[PDB]
């Protein structure tokens, strides 16, 4: 069935905890006075860039994505990065003792992290100690992040078919819910996270604008791109 196919491309994409690098990560007590240096904005624009190639590979793991046209695949896809991104972190990491995990398998310091995410960072762990208190379950999660990517977007080749894929998702969703209890809400205090998500990608752009000013190292194109689209 497709929730399978969900499951297996949520998990076959994101570091199995027991891949993860360690080989940057400082335990900080140390909240650090200045001004985010050369080296920050090029970690910063690393991990998205990671990010985003898991993300990407992660959406022909998702089942009548890539039958899709190779357009509405890099419509949706460069519309939902940043959330997705924001999603995934939040879902991965354990804020409890702030520790960040990256999809390319990073960990990092909340306040390691301060320096070229900003206050942003805070709102993402915020976020993603949200995440946790409602005990998301994988499945579910797996169906959550593929409804964040196979949305109507404006300027789609094709919105019907992208309709029809999310709404496939979105009832398997339903199902496995369904499944776990006895339609009914519950789904919209998970759904609820949706909107929340939309705010955090707001921060994130500003941040990319500050970034895109103070104007150390320039952005990957990739990102650039994305971020124009505005």
């Amino acid at each position: 069935n497709l929730l399978t196919s969900l499951v297996r491309a949520h998990l076959d994409s994101g570091p199995s905890t027991a891949k993860l690098d360690y080989s940057k990560f400082q335990e900080l007590v140390l909240p650090h006075f200045g001004k985010e240096d050369a080296g920050d904005v090029q970690q910063f624009y690393d991990l998205l860039s990671g990010s985003l190639e898991v993300i990407r590979k992660w959406a022909e793991k998702i089942p009548g994505f890539a039958e899709l046209s190779p357009a509405d695949q890099d419509l949706l896809l460069e519309s939902a990065f940043l959330e997705l991104f924001i999603l995934r972190l939040a879902y991965r990491s354990k804020p409890g003792e702030g520790k960040l995990i990256f999809c390319s398998g990073l960990v990092l310091h909340r306040l390691q992290c301060a320096r070229g995410f900003g206050d942003w960072i805070d709102s993402i762990l915020a976020f993603s100690r949200s995440l946790h208190s409602l005990l998301v379950d994988v499945p579910a999660f797996a169906c959550l992040s593929a409804l964040v990517l196979i949305t109507d977007r404006h300027g789609l080749q094709e919105p019907r078919r992208v309709e029809e894929l999310q709404n496939r998702i979105a009832s398997c969703l339903k199902e496995h819910v369904a499944a776990v209890a006895g339609p009914a809400s519950c789904l919209s205090r998970l759904l609820g996270k949706l909107p929340e998500l939309r705010t955090l990608c707001t921060q994130g752009l500003q941040r990319i604008f500050y970034l895109k000013l103070e104007d150390l190292v320039p952005p990957p194109p990739i990102i650039d791109k994305i971020f124009m689209d505005t």
